[PDB]
């Protein structure tokens, strides 16, 4: 939980889409 974390949200979900 924190910056990084919410980065590695973001990265999750567009990895996710390919």
């Amino acid at each position: 939980f924190x910056f990084d974390t919410l980065k590695n949200l973001a990265g999750k979900v567009i990895g996710a889409l390919t």
